[PDB]
RNA sequence: GCUGGCAAGCGAAUGUAAAGACUGACUAAGCAUGUAGUACCGAGGAUGUAGGAAUUUCGGACGCGGGUUCAACUCCCGCCAGCUCCACCA
């Protein structure tokens, strides 16, 4: 469910709603099966409607073994 | 506007205020063509056919690139990231 235990244990949710986000085919395919890592995602003000910030790329074994897809796409 | 013919005082009754045509040097004050102005707008008028607001969507992204069914998000190809199989003895 990806519950985002730190976000659970401190600071209850209150309000949320459903919603996409665009990505490169780099960073996705694998959010398909679940391995992701958004624990406490900083996401901050951005002109373009507040751009996703925080949570990086999930680990798995995507690589083109320079780097995972995207240190900070 | 000073004057202009005089009643009215020099501080009195108290003023009509049109301003266009016509000659010409025209390239306004050498020098191209003139008798009303083609200029200049800015709140004076209009475009509203198309680009800006909503409104249907085209645009995108599942690795990329493109010649492919357009319904592509693997319908045809060259690579690269892994598995396997061997060729591979100057």
């Amino acid at each position: 469910i990806a519950l985002n235990k730190r976000a659970r244990h401190e600071y209850f949710i209150e309000e949320e709603f459903e919603a996409g986000l665009a990505l490169q085919g780099w960073e996705v395919k694998s959010l398909r099966a679940g391995k992701a890592n958004i624990s406490d995602s900083y996401v901050l003000l951005r002109d373009g409607e507040a751009f996703l910030f925080g949570a990086n790329i999930t680990p798995m074994a995507v690589a083109s073994t320079h780097v995972v897809c995207d240190p900070t796409r």
